[PDB]
């Protein structure tokens, strides 16, 4: 099946899923200079005051923090957007050390980790539709680098030892997701793509330009999980990322100049 390593990593993604070498494509390389700073972009809305948490899994990839999106709890509308997203889930992506893992770079530079909070049109009624629709997702992107430890991230942290293998899970109850934003909301936009498989081409992404500081110790601990299930040879989850595909036919735009 799909993964990261030399066999079935992302240079291989194309043969079962041929939208690989799509249209809209992510993740991009951002250059700076490029982007188009664009006046009419709103600040962006970011309600997650009544999130409910539930649980958090490795499903063999990355570990998801899964969210009550029975309601609208946790939303974001606003920036780029035509209506309301509600919050399924949040990840990240990272690497076997601090130089790589992030999905998008910024002038070809590649944070240590990237977060994505992955939310839903409710127009669409459900997920499952939703990423069927060229705007059915918004997903909300993240750089972490190494300095100072994230205070809000070490909840996560600390449940990941209960959650190794593939397809562990944990109850993961009252997460506040605010704790893992940094303090600015200015942004870059563009259209795109899941990042993983089945890659489908139906996101609105959302880029912040600041990035979060986490501590080595903290991105250690991510790079102590497992791809494999329990029992099986270990392989450290570690550069769960996609490399920058092709802009084609894109214009990135910035919230800021
Ligand atoms: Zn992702």
């Amino acid at each position: 099946h799909w993964g990261y390593g030399k066999h079935n990593g992302p240079e291989h993604w194309h043969k079962d899923f041929p939208i690989a070498k799509g249209e809209r494509q992510s993740p991009v390389d951002i250059d700076t200079h490029t982007a188009k700073y664009d006046p009419s972009l709103k600040p962006l809305s970011v309600s997650y005051d009544q999130a409910t948490s539930l649980r958090i899994l490795n499903n063999g990839h990355a570990f998801n923090v899964e969210f009550d999106d029975s309601q609208d709890k946790a939303v974001l509308k606003g920036g780029p957007l035509d209506g309301t997203y509600r919050l399924i889930q949040f990840h990240f992506h990272w690497g076997s050390l601090d130089g790589q893992g992030s999905e998008h770079t910024v002038d070809k530079k590649k944070y240590a980790a990237e977060l994505h909070l992955v939310h839903w049109n409710t127009k669409y009624g459900d997920f499952g539709k939703a990423v069927q629709q060229p705007d059915g997702l918004a997903v909300l992107g993240i750089f972490l680098k190494v300095g100072s430890a994230k205070p809000g991230l070490q909840k996560v942290v600390d449940v990941l030892d209960s959650i190794k293998t593939k397809g562990k899970s944990a109850d993961f109850t009252n997460f506040d997701p605010r704790g893992l934003l940094p303090e600015s909301l200015d942004y870059w936009t563009y259209p795109g793509s899941l990042t993983h498989p089945p890659l489908l081409e139906c996101v609105t992404w959302i880029v912040l330009k600041e990035p979060i500081s986490v501590s080595s110790e903290q991105v250690l601990k991510f790079r102590k999980l497992n791809f494999n299930g329990e029992g099986e040879p270990e392989e450290l989850m570690v550069d769960n990322w996609r490399p920058a595909q092709p802009l084609k036919n894109r214009q990135i735009k910035a919230s800021f100049k």
